DNA sequence: AAAAAAAGAGTTGACACCCGGGCGAATCCCTGCTATAATGGGAGCTGTCACGGATGC
């Protein structure tokens, strides 16, 4: 819960306005972002560590 | 074979009292008055479309 990366807040895409290309992985995220630790509710691709 | 009374009613004075209405007293709310010089304002998006409609020359 310590090293986690949200997406949210004050200055963050809200929920109904985050699309589909912030949810989707990049490939530059290899080592440097997970894309397997996400929730699979609502906030998917915004909640990764 | 007869014939009157503890209850059952019915009151009659005799307190005990319990909020109500005043008499106070103690204390709240309003309103105005202060005299050196005061002279234009702080967030907020901005990382969804798409449609469906309202103004303009």
């Amino acid at each position: 819960h310590k090293r986690r990366l949200s997406a949210l807040g004050p200055g963050g895409l809200t929920r109904e306005r985050a699309g589909f290309e912030v949810r989707d992985v990049h490939p530059t995220h290899y080592g440097r972002i997970c894309p397997i630790e996400t929730p699979e509710g609502p906030n998917i691709g915004l909640i990764n560590s």
